């Protein structure tokens, strides 16, 4: 009823038949081709792996178990006096596929309470990391350190049956999402308020709230921030480097603390995670050097002299798209109902007006519209929270949340290692000529 | 020179030219099919990545830059007063494409004992570590922590050329190399030998030699044995989940203490590096319940009774050599050499003359012969490394080499973010169904 453990129990034999039948019916289908350019390009077009919780539809933005963002704003529940929707209410979601009832959310956030604990080894080690130890780098040797405590790594030792897996994964799932705050809390005061303690988990406080407790944030608003920010980030298919990597990581077995540190070291790299402070150090750069009241034109003026030095403008254009993400627009939405005032807000609505100015005018982009990470770092500063190297790790926290979701279902499924085949161009050559 | 960098240098501007080439003239040739099978079986069989250092005939076994593993122990430089190959030439081998002379050899175990040094951060981190959190574990978090010390980090935060990149790669993995086997020997000492002190680099001796001096083997043999385990377990193409981690998290432009150490908890999964340790147990387990100097006649016995049970015997089978494993016979023939009357060994021998009989006798097999993990066990635990859970940590070290190596090439090449298409269940119908 409110246990997600045994609702999931229920739902896995529903979704192991469904998969049967479909590969019984189709797993000689061919669904694509593999060409020599596709091995030479990352794999680009390949379709390569199965990957549950999210789905990118190109008219409507990433969408959560078939809701779209739009969608799950309407009807995931929200803390009590709040407009944003609860990462628990996502989570509940991408794991069972449905929404949530408020007293389902409400069971998750006190499972996650209760499970928050840091083992002293990990707090210690934290607490000696120097401050030219990259947030994220901390974030990853912590979570790896905390493997102490994978209750699968120590079920399987023992051998467990393969029917069982899903459970101890589903259980170390639990306890590093719940811990996960605790540890970025901890990288936060400790690199930018000089060491001082997280203080306390509440029982009666949702997952988002305790975090931003513990960062030492006060700021009502500053925590429906975070609960947007923590559910839209959350999952994006399974094919960027982040999920993959923890798919492939945990394809061999690792469990979930492996696997998720995994993650972040993919997470970490800039081609990856850091798109988010490319665009603040821009705005800044912007605003200081035109002013506060700067008119459109002037504005404009100043886009088309970037463009026309082949420099790129941060955060308009991305990989697969079409539209305006709705990731950037819920968070347009937040700033207009709670900093309309704000400067570096009114910047950022000001170049979406007019930054569109065709990238077709080049040719050589793909989309005109601003991505999620053009939006996030104005509002993370206009909170207090301008330490731009800690960004990633709060994408990173959310996306535990999805990569986590499919963990338990590639498990429950039977995903076996993933395993393909490599040539090198000498082989290739050759293969091409036979 | 022997200044290993210059001759790379030499080398990259030959193969961009020759990859441009294939690409521009083949790039649209189809070379494989995707089913959906595969996509539900972990690109089991699909060809999805260039990996430029090895490949892995099904038949005759890795190949090192088309070299045969015999072909190297012959034309590979030893030590001198040794008949093992020296790691430091395999290196060599898989970044330039060419066998080293002796004083290439000399001057790259000079680098890396001059590159070998800890900074303060990671040495305590390592001594803080409890004896509960495993050696494999220790080796990641330590890795990651070490990317404090990353010349490509920081040179990329400054906008440093793309044309640059393999250089940065290049010394942060000559600079991740020298220091492994002080972290690993770390490791060993504060878990096994209750925190003595690894002592000093010597600036004269190879790699593998400082290495287990700083483990305290002061053992010719075991040093003979680690430089030949260091080198065979170097590299086995990029599809293995060790290698096709660390080409992922690199793709996405994470230096090489990242992808290293996503790399290792990818190897630390039960089905990707945790064999040698099943082998062990279960051939202690089987010399227990039959005896020291077992039979044939009762051997097959156990054999077939193990089949009978629905049982596994572990260190048979791979998932696509299909014949006996170079690595194996290697470490065969160093057994004979050198051990062959120790029990243990005569067991795993007797069970090359039997297991492959009864494998195919029975017909569920695909591949009936032993692979390299049937067989390093019984030889470590000879010269008294008897700490199963610190086996990994070895492969770890080995394989360093060529999943570096092949990075400093991705960046040099110019290897994109690897992103394939992920697809739900519902997705994949839907679409094969239009
Ligand atoms: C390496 C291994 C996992 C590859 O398996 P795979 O490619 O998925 O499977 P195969 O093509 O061999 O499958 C054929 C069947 O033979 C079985 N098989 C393979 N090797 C076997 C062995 N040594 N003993 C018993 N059965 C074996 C498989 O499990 C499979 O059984 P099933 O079809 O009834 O489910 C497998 O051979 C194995 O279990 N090896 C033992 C562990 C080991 O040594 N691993 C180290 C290599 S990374
Ligand atoms: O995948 C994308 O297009 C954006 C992204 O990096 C992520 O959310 O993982």
């Amino acid at each position: 009823s409110t246990n997600l453990k045994d609702i999931l129990a229920d739902l896995i034999p529903k979704e192991q038949a469904r998969i049967k039948t479909f590969r019984q019916q189709h797993g000689k289908t061919v669904v694509g081709q593999i060409t020599v350019d596709m091995m030479y390009g990352g794999m680009r077009g390949m379709k390569g792996l199965v990957y549950e919780t999210s789905v990118l539809d190109p008219d409507e933005g990433i969408r959560f178990r078939g809701f779209s963002i739009p969608e799950c704003q309407k009807l995931l529940p929200k803390a009590k006096g709040g407009e944003e929707p609860l990462p628990e209410g996502l989570f509940w979601l991408l794991v069972t596929g449905h929404i949530p009832t408020e007293e389902q959310v409400s069971w998750l956030s006190k499972e996650w309470a209760k499970r928050a604990a840091l083992p002293s080894h990990v707090v210690t080690m934290l607490d000696n990391f120097p401050t030219n130890l990259h947030p994220m780098s901390q974030l990853s040797a912590a979570v790896t350190a905390l493997n102490s405590e994978s209750n699968f790594a120590r079920a399987y030792a023992q051998g467990i049956s393969r029917t069982k897996y899903w459970e101890l994964i589903y259980e170390d799932s639990m306890d590093l999402i719940a811990k996960l705050p605790c540890v970025a809390a901890k990288i936060y005061r400790n690199l930018y308020r000089e060491g001082s303690g997280i203080g306390a988990i509440d029982s009666n406080l949702d997952w988002s709230h305790n975090f931003t407790n513990m960062l030492g944030y006060t700021d009502h608003q500053f925590t429906e921030l975070t609960r947007l920010y923590l559910t839209i980030h959350s999952d994006h298919e399974g094919g960027n480097v982040s999920a993959h990597t923890s798919h492939l990581v945990g394809s061999a077995l690792s469990d979930p603390y492996l696997s998720f540190a995994a993650a972040m070291n993919g997470l970490a790299g800039p081609l990856h995670g850091l798109a988010n402070q490319e665009v603040l150090v821009w705005l800044t750069q912007l605003q200081k050097e035109v002013g506060k009241d700067v008119s459109d034109e002037k504005l404009r003026d100043y886009i088309w002299n970037t463009l026309n030095s082949g420099r790129v403008v941060p955060g308009y254009g991305h990989a697969v798209l079409r539209k305006t993400d709705p990731r950037y627009t819920c968070q347009r939405e937040f700033a207009l109902k709670h900093l309309p005032n704000d400067p570096m807000f009114k910047l950022v609505a000001q170049l979406y007006k007019i930054v569109p100015n065709v990238l077709l005018e080049q040719g050589k982009a793909k989309n005109p519209w601003p991505n999620v990470d053009a939006h996030s770092g104005v509002l993370l500063q206009y909170y207090g929270m301008t330490e731009m190297n800690y960004y990633t790790v709060l994408f990173g926290v959310s996306r535990a949340l999805g990569v986590l979701a499919q963990l338990i279902w590639s498990r429950a499924l039977g995903f076996p290692l993933e395993r393909p085949k490599s040539m090198s161009t000498e082989g290739l050559m050759k293969f091409v000529d036979s």
